[PDB]
């Protein structure tokens, strides 16, 4: 099952798809957009993007969550490495393409 989790104000992907359902679109949004991933666990991803030899190598994590305080569930990101603006970039980007 999806970890419940704690709504906060960095909480702005919510969906009431099943989870699953969710973690086969996010694979296929970060597919598109050229974004390895590692499953850490069934709703856990570690992923990557760009590349180690410029400035442009991006790590962040990916969670499914459910967040049964809204009767949702979530998708939360957070930074591993990477710059300021190429985590903002990369992130924002997945977040806008998600059809959830
Ligand atoms: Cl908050
Ligand atoms: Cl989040």
């Amino acid at each position: 099952k999806p970890r419940s989790l704690r709504f906060t104000w960095s909480m702005k992907t919510t969906s009431s798809m099943d989870p699953n359902d969710m973690m086969r679109e996010i694979r296929k949004v970060l597919d598109a957009n050229n974004c390895d991933y590692e499953q850490k666990e069934r709703f856990l991803l570690f992923c990557v993007h760009g590349d180690a030899r410029q400035d442009s190598l991006v790590q962040w994590e990916m969670e499914v969550c459910k967040l049964p305080r809204l009767s949702l569930n979530g998708v939360r990101f957070k930074r591993i490495s990477g710059t300021s603006i190429a985590f903002k970039n990369i992130a924002s980007k997945i977040a806008n393409e998600l059809k959830l």
